[PDB]
This record gives C-alpha cells, sequence and structure tokens, in this order.
C-alpha cells in the first residue's frame, strides 16, 4: 500500500511515505484500517465508517486520562486531576461533533440499503471504548469519594463553595476538590450529549421519534445513565435541602 | 447612562458614546436593558440575564428567517429557502452554546439562592422566542408541504434523493427540495439538541436526573416535541417501507 | 402585547406581553432594539444587527467576569478566579460563533448593497465591547502578576507546573496560580480567535485576501495583539530555556 | 479479548474481542496504531498522538468526499456536489477541534520535553492528509470552473444571486452553481480556520507571537493560502465593482 487507489490525475491519495511524522504517529497502520475502496458497498460507508473511528479513537483517550486522574485522586494531587477531566471533556465534546456529522450528512436512505445489508448483528452495545468508560467511570467516582471523605468535606460543600457568595470556610484543599466536581460534572454531561445526539440521529434514521406517540426502548433508558450518578443525586439533594 | 460603572481605575464600562457603531446597531437601547450594577441581588445574575438575551435575540431572528422562508416557498424560490433554513440552523446552535454556558459555569447553589426569591413565577413557558417559534412551525411545514404537492412528489422521494445510489429520476426541482428537507431536519434536530441541552442543565440545578429512578415531568415531555413531527414521521415511514 | 411586525397572517406574528419572565430579564427593553420592520432597508439587515447585539452582549459579560477575576487575584482567592477566566472564555467563544454566522450566510452582495445605505464613518473600532475588553486587559494583567510577586514565584515555573512529569518544588498556591494562568491563555487564545474569524470575515466581504499576492492593512496588524502579551513571551523564554 | 495496557487493578482495562461492531468497523486494526503504554517517553504522548490521528481520519475522509464532488461537477449534477462540500466542511470543523484540544490541555513543558526525545526532523509538512489535500483542490477548482463555464455564467452573475434582493436573471442551474460557489467558500474558510488555530497553537508552545514586536516565518506565510483562491479573487473583483 502506497496509496488507496489505482486510477487517478492529482485524485490519488499519496500515502506511506516513510515520512517520520508518519512513523511516530503509526499513521500507515491507522490508514490501514479503512475499507479498501475496492470493497465499499456504497459511497457513503467510508464516512460512517470514519466517524466510528475518531469517535472510538477519543473514547481510548478518555480512558486513558481518567486514569491518570483516579492517579492524581489517590495522592491528593487535586490540581493535576482537574486537568485530566478537563481534557476528557474537550475529547468527549469531539465525539459529540462527530456523531453530529451522521445527523446532518448521512443520507437515511444510504444508511438503510447499507443496513440492509450488515451482518444484522453489528451492534454498538459491543463498541470497546463505550464498555470501558462505562467499567473505569466506577473506580473514577470511588477515588474522587475517597478524596473527598480523606479531607473530612462533604458533597453539599464543595458545591457550595462554587458560589462565590457562599459564607462558609475554604481551604485551598476543598476549593480544589470543588474545581475537581465541576469538571466531572461537565465530563458527565458532555458524555449525556453524546447520548441525546446520538438519540436524535437514530430518530432520523430507523423512526421512533418519541414526539409522534431497532430495540429503540432500551436505547431511550439507558440515554440517561450517568457516568457519576451521586454527582446527579448531590444535585438533587441541594434543591431539597436550600430550596423554597 | 454614560457607564453601568461609579468607582473604578480604567473598570469602567465606557458606552454610549455617539458612536455610529453604536447608532446603528442601537447599541445603547440593548445595553440598558441590563439590570443596573446597584440593583443586582447576586454577582451571577448578569451571566443569567444576559445568556437568556442572546438566546431570546437568537430565537427572535430565527422567526424572522423562517417567515422568508415560507416566502421563498410559497413562490418556489427553493434555493432561496434552503439558506433561510441554513441561517437559522446557525442561529439556533447559539442558543445551544448559551444554555450550555449555564450548564458549565452556573452554580447551583448561586441559582439556589436566586431562585429563592424569583416571583416564583417566571417560567420560560412565557418565552417570547420559544412561544413564536412553536407558532410559526405549523405555516413553515404546511409551506413546505404545498411546495411538495406542487411539483407532484412524495416526502419518500425526496428523502431517497439524498442519497447519490438511488436511481429513481430526478429534477432539478426534486433535488432542490431534497437540500429543502436536508435544512429542515437540521434546523429541527438543533432545536432538539436545545431541548436536551436544557434538560440536563436543569437536571444538574434542581436535580431529578432520571437515571437515578420544579414541574420536570411536563419538561421532559414537552423536550421531545420536534418543529416539524411530518419530517420525523417520514423517517420512521422509511425504515418500515425500505428496511430489512 | 406588542409587535415586531403588523400585517400578517396572524400566525406570523411576534409578541411582547408583560408576564415574570419577561420582567425579570427586561426582554421588552431588549427587543425594542431591534431595528423595526417599517425601516430596513434590506431583508438582511436584521441578521446584521443581531450578530453584532449577541457580540456585544457577552462582551459585556466578559468585562465584568474580568472585574471579578481582578478582584479575586487581588485578595489571593486563585481558585475563585480560575472560573471567572472560564466563564470569560466561553463567553467569547460566543462572539466566535456570532462572526463565524456572518461568514457563513451573509451574501458578499447584500453586505455591499447595505454598506452604501449605511454611514460611511460606522466603524467596529467604537465597539463599546472591544474598546473595553483592552482597557480591563491591563488591570487583569497587573493583578495577575502582583499575585505572582507576593508567592515569591517564577513565571517559569508555573509553566513547568502544568505537566505532570515535572520533578521541582510545588505549594498549593503555586498550582493555583498555573491553573489561573492556563485559563488567561486560553482566554486570550479565543479572542485572537475571534480576530481571526473576523479577518476571514472581512476577506470574504470586502476582498483583500493576503493569499492572491477598506483599512486592511491595520486590521491584519492589529489582528496580532494578544491581550496579555507577557504570558506569550513568557511562552517564548521557555522554548529558548528547554528546546534548543 | 486483547488489551492496551497489562498491570492493573482490572477495572482499568481496555479490551478488543471479535464482536461484528469490531469487524465491520476495522477497529482493532485501528486500535493497532496507538503507541503501546510498554513504549511512552511521556505520558502526554497518547493525548499528542491521537489528535493528529483523529485530525489525519478527517482529512483523508475530506479528500474521499472532494474527490465524488469532481465527479459530480463534472456530471452537472449540482445538487449532489454541495452535499459533498457540505460534509468536507463538517470534517474539516473536526481538525479544528482537534487542534485547538492541543491549545487547550497540551502543555508546553511536556511538549518541550517531549520535542527532545522525537526525532528532529518529523515535520507536518509530511502530513499525508494536508498534503492530499492541496493536491485534490486543484482539480475541484478545475472542475467548478469548467461548469461555470459550460453554463455560460459569470463568476459575479454567481455571487450576486446569493442575494435575496438581487434582480438579475437566475436559471435553477446558475443558483444551485451558486449554492456550490457558497458551500465550497465555506470549506476554504474552514480550513484557513483551521491553519490560524494551528498557528496560535505553535505560538503557545514554541513562541513567536508576531505582536511581541522554528521554521516560524514560513509558516505564517503560508497560514494565508486559500484552497481556491479564485473565490477570493472573485469577492475582490466584486467589491471594486459594487462598494466604491
Ligand atoms: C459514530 C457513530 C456511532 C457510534 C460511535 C455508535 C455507538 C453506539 C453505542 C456506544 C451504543 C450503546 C449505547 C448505549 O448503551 O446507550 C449504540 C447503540 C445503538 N446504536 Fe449507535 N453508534 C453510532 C452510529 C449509529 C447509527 C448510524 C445507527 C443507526 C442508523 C445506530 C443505531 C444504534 C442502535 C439502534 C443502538 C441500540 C440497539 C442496538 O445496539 O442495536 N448507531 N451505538
Ligand atoms: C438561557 C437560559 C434559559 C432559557 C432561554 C430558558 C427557556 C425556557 C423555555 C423556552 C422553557 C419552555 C420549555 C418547553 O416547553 O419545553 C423553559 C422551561 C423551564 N425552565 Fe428554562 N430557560 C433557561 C434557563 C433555565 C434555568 C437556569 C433553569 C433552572 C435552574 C430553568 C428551569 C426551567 C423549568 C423548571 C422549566 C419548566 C417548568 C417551568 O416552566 O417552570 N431554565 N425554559
Ligand atoms: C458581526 C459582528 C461584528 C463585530 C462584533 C465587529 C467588530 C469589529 C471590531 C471590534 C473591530 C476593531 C478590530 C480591532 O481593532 O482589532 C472591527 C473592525 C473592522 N470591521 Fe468588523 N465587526 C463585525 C462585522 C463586520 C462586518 C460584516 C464587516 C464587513 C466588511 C466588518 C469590517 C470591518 C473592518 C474593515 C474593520 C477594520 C476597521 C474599519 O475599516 O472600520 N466587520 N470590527
Ligand atoms: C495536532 C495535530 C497537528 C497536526 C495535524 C499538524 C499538522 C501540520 C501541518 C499539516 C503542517 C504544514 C502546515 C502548512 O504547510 O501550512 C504543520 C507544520 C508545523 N507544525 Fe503542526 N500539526 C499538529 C500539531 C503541532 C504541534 C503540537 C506543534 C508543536 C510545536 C506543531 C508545530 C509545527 C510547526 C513549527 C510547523 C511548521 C513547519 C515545521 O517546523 O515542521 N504542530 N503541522
Ligand atoms: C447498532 C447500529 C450500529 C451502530 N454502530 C455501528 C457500527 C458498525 C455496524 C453497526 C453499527 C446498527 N446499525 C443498528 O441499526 O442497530
Ligand atoms: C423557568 C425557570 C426560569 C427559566 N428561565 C427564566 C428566566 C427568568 C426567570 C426565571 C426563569 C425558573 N427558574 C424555574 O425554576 O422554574
Ligand atoms: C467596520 C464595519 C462595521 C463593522 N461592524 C459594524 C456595525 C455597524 C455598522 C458598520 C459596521 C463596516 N461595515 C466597514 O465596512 O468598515
Ligand atoms: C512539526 C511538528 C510536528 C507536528 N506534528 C507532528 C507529529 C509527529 C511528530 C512531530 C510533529 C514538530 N513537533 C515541530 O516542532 O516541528
Amino acid at each position: 500500500s502506497l496509496n488507496p487507489d489505482e486510477p487517478n490525475a492529482l485524485l490519488s491519495y499519496d500515502f506511506d511515505r516513510g515520512s517520520n511524522y508518519e512513523n511516530v504517529l503509526h499513521l500507515t497502520d491507522a490508514l490501514g484500517a479503512l475499507v479498501p475502496e475496492s470493497e465499499t458497498e456504497h459511497p457513503d460507508q467510508r464516512f460512517f465508517q470514519v466517524t466510528h473511528l475518531i469517535t472510538e479513537y477519543a473514547w481510548v483517550q478518555v480512558h486513558y486520562e481518567l486514569r491518570r486522574a483516579i492517579g492524581h485522586l489517590d495522592e491528593d494531587r487535586y490540581h493535576q486531576a482537574v486537568r485530566m477531566f478537563d481534557r476528557a471533556t474537550g475529547l468527549s465534546e469531539v465525539t459529540v461533533q462527530a456523531v453530529r456529522l451522521l445527523t446532518d450528512h448521512l443520507p437515511q436512505h444510504s444508511l438503510l440499503m447499507m443496513r440492509n445489508a450488515l451482518p444484522e448483528d453489528a451492534t454498538g452495545l459491543d463498541s470497546p471504548g463505550y464498555r470501558n468508560l462505562r467499567r473505569v467511570a466506577r473506580p473514577v467516582w470511588k477515588a474522587y469519594e475517597q478524596a473527598v471523605e480523606r479531607a473530612g468535606l462533604s458533597l453539599q460543600d464543595v458545591i457550595a463553595q462554587q458560589d462565590d457568595g457562599y459564607d462558609g470556610p475554604r481551604s485551598g484543599g476543598s476549593q480544589s476538590l470543588a474545581l475537581v466536581r465541576e469538571a466531572m460534572l461537565r465530563l458527565d454531561g458532555s458524555v449525556l450529549g453524546w447520548k441525546q445526539h446520538h438519540l436524535i440521529m437514530v430518530w432520523s434514521q430507523l423512526g421512533g421519534q418519541p414526539g409522534l406517540r431497532r430495540s429503540l426502548a432500551t436505547l431511550e433508558a439507558r440515554s440517561q445513565l450517568a457516568l457519576f450518578p451521586e454527582l446527579w443525586r448531590a444535585a438533587e439533594d441541594a434543591y431539597w435541602l436550600l430550596g423554597t
């Protein structure tokens, strides 16, 4: 492979040129995964494939950075945990962009023709990025919870410390764990956003949009499972404890 | 008003300077709507206010452009309708950014303190942008539907024509109405996205995140009402007619 | 209930009508600034105005948050200053989205016709939002620099501590000042981004693209001034110190 | 099931295991390109690699869609070409998000340490994605220009018809070529955007910010070359023709 074409003018996609850019990145191995253009069953199949691969790359990186967050949290390196969660959120937002590409540009008619030939078994439930992100979420939450325990703080404390008008006592440690909580909440909101945009996409490709009233019922229910349910519970606590 | 301050160094927000930039835009009238800083009950109130105003400005512009789309559709100016829907989508994406600003940076504790003093009657159900966008959606859909009728096309036709591999007959008119449908679908997906991001925001401020299992039940149901339900019905039709 | 348009098919109206949602937001004042439809030179005039207004609301709010950041830095409330800079950054990203709206949807031919009917002397150099943002950048930088001095820290020390591999000394205060630094650099990068997208927009409307070899030469040179030039200087010193 | 990491607490593993979802996507091949954890110089190396890989997947897909656009333009399938350019634009926006990820989260100090352990001759000038995109821009522009000729149209005619106020002649083919033009200009603006954000990123890592008065001078001059310089020339001619 020096190219994924054979006929052309300047239309040839030249790659595998031995540059150290390609060597450092292992770009030829990555480009090797694309369905060769001699085996595409549809002009839109590549687009379908590439958006999945971009997502899976972002999700494996999210996993990696969450493992680092656990290390930082277990060693009280709270400022360094913050950066890991912020980076994970940025990567999650790429997966959102990627599924919205399908919503905006994948023709339902192409998808139905393609799907009418799939192994009728290819389900995103088997996605490694998704399964592993779900697994690592429990250790991640445990590490944050124990850090809050060791500091002698309650979740209501770190939540309240985000408000400049809140007058209770603070330390450098409690405000750092506040920043961590806020960054974890933003990551979780971004993953929930992915689930909601993936839903909108599915309604536009397989039907089932609920305003009118293919295992859509389980999908709609799974689409509201948070990464960190304890953060959302704490939000609900604050409403009941502080509201009027 | 030459300023929204009184004490300062270079910290003064100088405005109302008579420039023709300000005159053309009526910027002094717009800046006049901000709660004066002598009457703010909380440092986060301005942020709350400004994100609403940005949204309402985008929604009134969406309304304006949809009225233009109706004109173009009623006169068979399909290429010009496309641009109106594309512009409306871009504006809708601003409202999404704006509600995600609250999710990411509005402290729940500030909101609860602020809300603990609101007229306990200020509901987004009274939003002019939202109500008027809901009203105009029916005329908008009617105008598109009649245009498809006059051309002698079915919705399944315009949907199928988005796929390059589809072999049925096309005209310039049918592919133009295909582009219009696609742009309308993207607008509707963006408004559904707003409703979903507004939901995530509310779960993070008032609780009620459904994975754990304040009129949240009606909100969750209204959050799946589409602007153009007939487009989503047609997506469901295509699944049943073309799938295996 | 008022009305931004008069002779219509009734379902194509917009309304302004005294609810508490509108009262709390001063919404009727804000919508009052829109150019009346009885007075529009061109159908694209509303769009032109609204993207400016959205931008100006974002910039006035940026200023308000930078003032709060100055207050936090002067009192050594470093964690609280971080949140202010991050909020400013997200507001800045709304201005980027607003100017790209014009790049993507404002027809050059409507801009040229509108520029003829428009006061020849109206210029964005008179933006209150842009002008006050440049004025407030000086005290913001001073407050950060003073806070770093009081802590007895080196700006190069602050930069190095963002790296997990860095082995030198860390306190809680130095790592907090590190997070402030990074948040400040993200804000400045966002504003540079605005300047760059505004340039791309001007090239597509008034011509002047530099690769082809009306106050353009100043605009390009102005487009490279940072809000916090010292942070970019500090980035240059670190390269000579560690990358040669 | 394989594993991108070995000695762990079991819930912190990543897996690769033969489902049809993985088979259809060639996912195991694609994840194989990630640098093994046993071989990473620095914890920020994975992040560095993944943002490049995501970018390169996006660019190879852009190329594939531009090839399709050439095919559509050569056969006068103008509506179909529009969809290809819009898809390319959204893919380009993923590359922008990917490089801003480095601007916002890659520590300069890790980049300098990593740049030392890295082959001194590796350069983005050898990007297959970037290189093929520049090569394919020439036939893309030719196909568009030829299509406009065959229609007997003026590029200024095509520009004017984007305006709803324009009164001159319009056919279905001229307005289709107008939509193609606008989609092409949005793509080029997106790529200019990438170049500008890449510059901002380089300034924050290698120094070199131009407002402070290592192949920087070429990079800045390269950052202003468009993919379709004729469209920007055409924008300049329209200003002299109509804005003086
Ligand atoms: C970037 C593209 C996509 C990615 C990364 C992706 C990923 C996923 C993931 C992770 C799940 C498990 C979701 C959960 O448990 O909440 C899932 C399920 C599902 N996906 Fe997607 N998906 C993509 C595109 C699509 C498309 C284009 C369709 C159909 C047109 C689709 C249809 C479904 C359905 C019906 C389910 C649930 C039932 C089932 O597993 O078959 N997905 N997908
Ligand atoms: C940019 C900011 C916001 C905008 C433009 C906005 C707008 C709206 C709109 C249009 C509705 C009607 C929704 C529907 O029928 O589906 C609504 C309802 C609602 N909003 Fe939001 N909202 C904003 C922020 C908030 C915040 C910060 C909260 C609470 C923390 C909130 C709580 C609610 C609730 C509970 C409802 C439904 C029940 C009710 O009307 O009280 N909103 N809002
Ligand atoms: C959409 C909202 C817009 C905003 C908020 C805005 C704001 C600004 C600002 C703040 C400046 C000063 C730049 C600096 O000093 O670095 C400026 C200058 C300039 N703007 Fe924009 N602008 C907008 C749209 C436009 C449009 C549509 C044009 C169309 C030609 C334009 C053309 C120019 C030019 C040529 C300058 C350079 C100085 C001058 O000739 O007045 N701007 N604008
Ligand atoms: C994140 C993904 C990145 C991609 C996809 C990428 C791609 C590229 C491309 C395509 C060029 C050629 C530009 C042109 O010819 O106009 C280039 C040049 C360059 N890149 Fe980036 N780049 C990335 C990250 C970085 C980073 C982190 C640095 C850090 C210093 C960097 C530094 C440079 C420099 C200095 C040049 C100019 C020529 C040279 O010295 O090699 N790039 N890069
Ligand atoms: C689950 C979904 C699918 C989602 N992502 C996929 C990737 C490769 C193959 C198939 C898929 C599949 N098209 C479905 O309709 O269920
Ligand atoms: C409906 C929501 C509200 C939403 N947007 C608002 C604007 C101004 C005043 C109040 C609101 C309100 N805070 C609530 O909790 O119901
Ligand atoms: C500076 C620019 C302008 C930019 N923003 C504006 C707002 C209102 C009136 C004019 C403007 C103006 N159109 C120009 O061509 O110089
Ligand atoms: C050109 C740039 C580089 C940019 N992208 C890369 C990918 C792999 C290795 C190196 C690079 C490189 N770091 C440099 O400083 O020149």
